[PDB]
């Protein structure tokens, strides 16, 4: 008997990773062929879920916790001889005190920095690794958690764009009340 999980989480590591990379100037990728059509009106077009949410939180994280993050990225020096263990360790402590969206996003970034550091050392080859190491920890040290707090749908409904605006809707309203009161 055996069993596994989904892949969504993994998609986050890739999508985000790329973002953290592009933000630094890097990128790298490839193309291919499949099969599809279209006939309406092409344009940027954007979503409004984990993708957008995750990113934002990431940028704001290093902003509010510029130090809390920096000091972290300096706690682990990824290398070819580095063992996935040395990784799951550092991330463990930062996650020792229970689990909360905050630490979650604050964590994701940790990895992003690792990649930025790898490329800086002309070792982008690592990116692929750290990327897999995350999807492994997120599915063995978070999955069970994220599924106990309403998955991501909740994270995007709390500390997310559509959510941010939603919050204001109320406030701007409440204030109007006391005023008319
Ligand atoms: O912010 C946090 N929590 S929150 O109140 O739930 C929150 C606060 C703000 C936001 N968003 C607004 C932007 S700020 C932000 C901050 C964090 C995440 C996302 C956003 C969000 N959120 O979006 O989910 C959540 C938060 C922020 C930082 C840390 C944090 C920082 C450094 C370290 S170093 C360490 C172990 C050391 C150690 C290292 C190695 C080896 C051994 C020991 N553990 C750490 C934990 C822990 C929690």
């Amino acid at each position: 008997m055996s069993m596994a999980m989904s892949q969504s989480n993994r998609e986050l590591v890739v999508d985000f990773l790329s973002y953290k990379l592009s933000q630094k100037g890097y990128s790298w990728s490839q193309f291919s062929d499949v099969e599809e059509n279209r006939t309406e009106a092409p344009e940027g077009t954007e979503s409004e879920a984990v993708k957008q949410a995750l990113r934002e939180a990431g940028d704001e994280f290093e902003l509010r916790y510029r130090r809390a993050f920096s000091d972290l990225t300096s706690q682990l020096h990824i290398t070819p001889g580095t063992a996935y263990q040395s990784f799951e360790q550092v991330v463990n402590e930062l996650f020792r005190d229970g689990v909360n969206w905050g630490r979650i996003v604050a964590f994701f970034s940790f990895g992003g920095a690792l990649c930025v550091e790898s490329v800086d050392k002309e070792m982008q080859v690592l990116v692929s690794r750290i990327a897999a190491w995350m999807a492994t920890y997120l599915n063995d040290h978070l999955e069970p958690w994220i599924q106990e707090n309403g998955g991501w749908d909740t994270f995007v409904e709390l500390y997310g764009n559509n959510a941010a605006a939603e919050s204001r809707k109320g406030q701007e309203r409440l204030e109007h009340h006391h005023h008319h009161h």
